[PDB]
């Protein structure tokens, strides 16, 4: 019915979905891989968006981050990896995304997540935020904590894909 | 291919908050069932029949949504319905903790079922069924928070 209407996204059934999953991914962990695997199972396309210039100086640069993720996520056909240096809503808009994946680890974060969701609704109304709990197995891990365990020689082989574990050991002499 | 999501709840009764959640879910998944708990441990104002009838009318305009009672383990219901997603609205910090527990249990009971969480719109971020009832019970104006059909049925219950 194209000559009458192009269509609306609401009240008219299911629509093509394209999700961004933004983060610093410094580096990508198995907790991250789990989230995006889950989101890629239920949305048509997912983009792992890696922040170029995070406020705190990352251990891996963008080019390293992007490469490690690419490799770690290549077995998922509907996932692509991109760096970005914008608001997550502007990137979403540029990418013609309509879904924003957010991992939801801690109670302490829930307020902030809600507030950021409200900001994003104001910024890009047609962008929907969707929240995924982490697996029980990855509930206590973070990039930051894996890096600090690793610096002081703790075993983190369980928490990382192999390519990342190797890059990480190299960073730490 | 197909996504089919369950949105379970007591829905005693369905509010504008719930309607926002399911409108949003039904825009992202091919089909959505509103799943209404038959026998909540606290006895509801509206019985299952009424809760279902109300919710059906409020959601009639959504072509890929269907309202159903259920009185079994949600794992079994999702499995009976060939659902592969579970939708939860997430209003409060208090409710996050509990839903994260139920989610881990659901992962044990049904690995293939993915739990998914939406935040309420700002508009509806403070309303619950319980609160609308409380306010209405002492004659407060709650017309902004319910669809007409539910509004009239609530007024009737309180008279």
């Amino acid at each position: 019915m194209a000559s009458m209407t192009g269509g609306q996204q609401m009240g008219r059934g299911s629509m093509s979905t394209k999700a961004i999953y933004p983060g610093t991914f410094d580096p990508i962990t198995n907790g991250h891989i789990d989230i995006i695997t889950r989101a890629a199972s239920m949305f048509d396309r997912v983009i792992l968006a890696i922040a170029a210039s995070p406020s705190k100086k990352p251990m891996f640069d963008l080019e390293e981050r992007v490469a490690l993720a690419t490799t770690a996520l290549q077995h998922l056909p509907n996932v692509e990896v991109m760096g970005f240096s914008d608001l997550m809503a502007n990137f979403a808009r540029a990418q013609q995304a309509n879904i924003l994946i957010r991992g939801l680890r801690a109670v302490a974060d829930f307020e902030y997540e809600m507030q950021l969701a409200h900001m994003n609704r104001h910024l890009m109304p047609e962008l929907e935020s969707v929240f995924l709990m982490p697996s029980k197995e990855w509930s206590f891990i973070s990039s930051s904590l894996v890096k600090e365990v690793a610096r002081h020689a703790g075993d983190v082989t369980h928490f990382l894909p192999a390519n990342v574990h190797q890059a990480l050991m190299e960073k730490l002499k």
